[PDB]
């Protein structure tokens, strides 16, 4: 994969020139994307610009994000050749950071279930991950230093661990959802693929600004505190030989790893993040449930179908539970700096199954809001296992220190 | 003004058709329109539905809500002839409820500063207010029954009181932003304008399908804190005329009335809401700033150039502050069922000021997110002077009651 860092250093001390850097992105996805299909508009023009923290950086966004130059067609027939009138701000800020929009990536229809047709990376023959497919695939195939998304269940994460890439969702709201195709509005998180937690770091204090993200070094014996979300169910076994690897490289690097169980208003939360999720969806996607109904991918529009009586009596409720949720959550983080947690299921399925995987595994911390990072760990049968690193909300920084701790830990 | 409760009583009863109902509001408009200018565009071929609680209600859109089948041009020429590809979810719920979209109403560009050419119904040479100033205009008019808006700091409340028109600003996210251009994602709230209390509580009802607006009656005996706001200045006398007016009209209904001081916390929410407001607006406006900067309406523009420089660290701060304020603030309703408070610095300015008016009063509320409703109270000089009626955050249902209560006390 592409380090980003690697390739600030580079430019930064003028062994690489940023016009030479995108000219790397354009060959790497033209070296892999007849067989990866990750982005559904790869721009071969898109040229770097002179100056700023991101020069010379090629960055895959998406395609529900808004872009002025690209379309943005939401994965879905019903807006083929749309083309929205502006950038979305999380593409601005890469802009203004001097970064490159190199191509908007392959999403599911309108980020759901439905799968694309791009190919995980380490084997064609299975599933990338979704929704956010395409940035996963392309980060995790060595064509792009760096490619945003967005989380509503699992769509960062999941793909991340499939494609065994880095990646982060930050805490909820960070980032602003603008220009973000709406699927639910109290969860809908964007986030970031890249090939290491450094990576990440440097992508977010360029988008943002922030000096929590500069100076960011790998933490030392963090205080680890290890969760199985037995709410979920067991995981496949490829999923815990990873959290075991996880584990032991951890405690072999001085972190003091512990297991906790999370309070019942926590596994309440994980219960009901669907009922807040799929109320929200028959809002948000309002327009085309009633004027193109059948035009909505078959998976999405079965599970639209099916919750179309949710009630807002419900949907209060399970507000209710989020928020009591959030607050005992924090209370968890007061004996321990991140937690660590599965990051899917198991290895990726295979396409066969025409599924991107289940997010059950993610989905309650995109509702508490917490920051999420995935370490790629090891591989099995030559599929990509990763685990969750997960650090108080707000907490961003350190969640990423522990996640490079973690990767310098499994490279021994 | 129209009554949409009217109309719905009048139309289910038999006594009106639904397409007499739509005749009379094209009528309305084209009877004042060259004389307000309250529309962008109105669609004379607009049509009642068949079935709805909605049936027959002719409803005027601000300009920065996408609508599939009208262009949204942000009252920006960057955006002249924009045509969104879906109608925004709040314009859905309003469709599924059977009303008619009549038209696009004038909005400020992006919701700002920047006066439109749109005139206040009461006096031509007055302003509307803004920054949703065709849809308060337009009800103020007795052109619609209904309108909806969206406010930032103070674009629903205000205009609302300047043009003598009832409306809500219901409490912070509970209508969906999605399809509402943005100006901030902590501030920015959906609004509806209409006669009367009553017509906000069925307009909220059938958008929603929530019981809490079913079956709303006025309120009894009340229990009233009267806010002056003092941090945000001294008030203009008209205001406080009206306030007192109000105040008076309430002990004789029966309600309880007392003055009471904000904590310093709300008294720093109101201080800081620039600094959200502003910081949020440079990342969500982003690709107009960068690149059509000179494109930019002058006030906003100015707005912007004089805060490039906000800081996430000022920024955070600013957040925190907020949060500070809405824990103090629920606190104070633990005595009282309302606050009553200014809806505006005093009667609308004239044309010539070329000012929307200051959003001083308005503004606290917003950040902190509570339901507020404007009341019609009385006129000077024969400009309309409203005021305020804030209840707990979720507790929309009973500021409708008490405003319904208020509006009848001042009916003596």
């Amino acid at each position: 994969m592409i380090s980003l860092a690697d390739l600030q250093r580079r430019i930064e001390t003028g062994e690489l020139s940023p016009n030479a850097a995108i000219a790397q992105s354009h060959a790497a996805i033209e070296a892999r994307e007849k067989e990866v299909h990750a982005f559904v508009r790869h721009d071969k023009s898109a040229r770097a610009q002179a100056s700023g923290p991101l020069r010379g950086i090629a960055v895959g966004i998406k395609d529900i994000i808004d872009t002025a130059n690209m379309p943005t067609e939401m994965g879905s027939e019903i807006y083929r050749g749309w083309q929205p009138r502006s950038d979305a701000p999380v593409v601005m800020m890469l802009k203004r950071a001097g970064a490159t929009i190199i191509g908007k990536t392959t999403t599911t229809a309108f980020a759901s279930r439905d799968p694309t047709a791009t190919l995980n990376p380490h084997n064609t023959g299975h599933s990338p991950g979704g929704s956010s497919s395409g940035s996963a695939a392309a980060v995790g195939a060595g064509m792009i230093p760096l490619a945003l998304g967005a989380q509503t269940g699992g769509s960062v994460i999941r793909p991340a661990a499939y494609c065994g890439t880095a990646a982060i969702k930050p805490s909820f709201r960070m980032l602003p959802t603008v220009g973000v195709k709406c699927y639910s509005w109290a969860l809908d998180t964007v986030g970031l693929f890249g090939a290491r937690a450094e990576d990440l770091a440097r992508g977010l204090l360029a988008m943002t600004g922030r000096s929590e993200f500069s100076g960011i070094v790998p933490a030392k014996a963090p205080r680890i505190g290890v969760v199985r979300q037995e709410f979920a169910g067991a995981v496949e076994p490829a999923a815990e030989q990873g959290l075991q690897a996880a584990i032991k490289a951890a405690e072999r690097a001085g972190a003091s790893v512990q297991a906790i169980d999370l309070p019942e208003a926590v596994h309440e939360a994980w219960r009901i993040h669907p009922i807040i999720q799929d109320f929200e969806a028959h809002r948000a996607l309002a327009w085309e449930f009633s004027e193109h109904h059948d035009e909505i991918a078959p998976m999405l529009r079965a599970s639209l179908d099916a919750t179309v009586g949710l009630t807002p009596k419900e949907y209060d409720e399970a507000r209710r539970i989020g928020r009591r949720g959030r607050r005992e959550l924090g209370e968890v983080f007061e004996g321990v700096d991140v937690l660590l947690t599965y990051s899917a299921p198991g290895t990726a399925p295979a396409k066969a199954l025409a599924s991107t995987g289940d997010p059950r595994y993610n989905r309650l911390w995109t509702l508490m809001g917490n920051p999420c990072v995935n370490v790629p760990v090891l591989k099995v049968g030559g599929l990509p296992i990763g685990v969750q690193v997960i650090a108080r909300f707000g907490n961003d920084a350190h969640a990423l220190a522990t996640a490079w701790f973690l990767e310098d830990a499994l490279a021994k």
